[PDB]
This record gives C-alpha cells, sequence and structure tokens, in this order.
C-alpha cells in the first residue's frame, strides 16, 4: 500500500502543533 503512507501525513499535523507552543 503506497497510499497508506498518505494517511500518515495526517500525523504530521501534530508536529506543526509543537511549533504552536
Amino acid at each position: 500500500d503506497a497510499g497508506h503512507g498518505q494517511i500518515s501525513h495526517k500525523r504530521h499535523k501534530t508536529d506543526s502543533f509543537v511549533g504552536l507552543m
């Protein structure tokens, strides 16, 4: 599954929250 990694990109949004603190 290649598009299976595209769903993991949603977990990259949490990394952006770290820079919000």
